């Protein structure tokens, strides 16, 4: 249907948490996981990407598996372009 | 030359957030990412005076919905070489 | 494929004397160490599912006499390629 | 008139106010600027160097606007034989 | 008289305990050091190998050291197989 | 062989304004810094005991007024080759 492209982004603090995220949101959408990222403070981000509605419903899947596993920070969606999807992402 | 506007945030979820608002206009371009460590994560973008302003107020306010904001600056014009003046190693 | 098993705690000690019961049967395997700042430790092992769930146990039973345990999960079925829903660089 | 040569650090946590230290220190005095210095904790250290009043006025207008950015941490000018000046330097 | 074979860690805060911790505990046993481990946050882990009697005797004396110069988070001793003593380390 | 002196602070600044004093006289020499996070940096310089107290001593008053000093500490003589005895990748 070609829809609008998401982002999706899971933040916890633990990295079994962010694991259990990541594997919680491709169980659930048609999203495919971008990564992990760190930044140090036990902080770690979980990126998918994919349609809005399939990223919103994979986000949503994810923080609810990480928060009975450990702490979930952030949880966001972040619509963007059909092209460059992932040029927002750092390197 | 240009000026150089910075958008820092405690995540990196909300920083993310801080750099899609900001490329969002033509003129604005993204320099790239900064992590210091204490969960602290610097955004940073160049262009002329006016864009540079719009657009950290627009990565500033979608960060702070996302997550903390620490830190929201513009340099009209940095005295020295922006190459110079930016920490090595910047990851776009 | 098969079974991926976490023990998380803050401090290395503890973490290795996590690593060290769970590896201590043979049908499992030791993946590797993830360090991600704060102190945190994960130690990350792969199997069957009843050898998994029996590992972190262990690991997680040795571990907190030795420090403070921050998490324990098994997840009995990746839904992906284990090689890709782990994080790069595991320091095995 | 060949003075005595100074090394000069503002310590911020914060990378912007650490920038912002930068920038205003060139603007202000004859100094010039050696780089930067990570060593977690958001902490950032912005080194100058040249001679011992350019460095202090340098480095007390770096502190100042910094502190309209973001937190100071410390301040200080470190006076230097004028050889091997950058050699107490961390590599 | 091939007894049992151990692994000894001796984890502070701050490096200057943890150096303190390693000079210590070779000065008093049979023991060789393996090596230093960061893990951030100011936790620094030392790790020596060697007899399980001489391993305890060590890392009793490199604690006991290290709490004079600063702070000891945790200290232990883990017996190994005489195969594969240091497979369990982190690489 | 030789004697072994630490001054460990938190923030660069202290310790950079601690090895000043350190290598200040001739018979002292800089092996290095090392950073383990948290803010805390180590400073460590080699040579005489005699020398190296006076090093150390001279490095913490420094230190002191301009940060937090953590830990002071020397060896008079390391019981291993004080290559051994020290971390690996220490920057001079």
């Amino acid at each position: 249907h070609h829809q609008q492209e998401a982002l999706g982004m899971v933040e916890t603090k633990g990295l079994t948490a962010a694991i259990e995220a990541a594997d919680a949101m491709v169980a659930s959408a048609n999203v495919m996981l971008v990564g992990y990222e760190k930044i140090g403070s036990g902080l770690v981000t979980v990126i998918v990407r994919g349609d809005v509605g399939a990223v919103k419903a994979a986000t949503d899947a994810g923080a609810a598996a990480a928060r009975n596993v450990g702490e979930v920070k952030a949880v966001h969606v972040i619509p963007r372009p059909h092209t460059d999807v992932e040029k927002i992402l750092p390197k």
